[PDB]
């Protein structure tokens, strides 16, 4: 069985606009959510539907692009390094389920590669 999405909107919380918040909304979600191999990374990982018993056994911080899109609209994160973060773990959840080389392993790493060059172009 499936886990709920991770949370995605505390209204407790203070909120904040920034310029890189802005940019990691309106560049990198964007441009990440449109590549070839974005489609794997848009919703939580469904491991019922994908055949992965074990999966939420070995993955318990579970994070996708979807969660991500949802924290950035929601103002969620304070700091731009929280939102950064969750592309982090999103990444590396797939190479720690997998294994080196694994096509989905190949297509995560090309997401990274785009991720990285972007952040590199973070605003001030
Ligand atoms: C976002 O993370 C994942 C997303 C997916 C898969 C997966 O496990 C290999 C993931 O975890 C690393 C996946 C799962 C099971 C399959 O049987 C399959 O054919 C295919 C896949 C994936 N496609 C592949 C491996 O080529 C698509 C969905
Ligand atoms: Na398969
Ligand atoms: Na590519």
């Amino acid at each position: 069985m499936n886990p709920p999405p991770p949370e995605t909107s505390n209204p407790n919380k203070p909120k904040r606009q920034t310029n890189q918040l802005q940019y990691l909304l309106r560049v990198v979600l964007k441009t990440l959510w449109k590549h070839q191999f974005a489609w794997p990374f848009q919703q939580p990982v469904d491991a019922v539907k994908l055949n992965l018993p074990d999966y939420y056994k070995i993955i318990k911080t579970p994070m996708d692009m979807g969660t991500i899109k949802k924290r950035l609209e929601n103002n969620y994160y304070w700091n731009a390094q929280e939102c950064i973060q969750d592309f982090n773990t999103m990444f590396t959840n797939c190479y720690i389920y997998n294994k080196p080389g694994d096509d989905i392993v190949l297509m995560a790493e090309a997401l990274e590669k785009l991720f990285l060059q972007k952040i590199n172009e973070l605003p001030t």
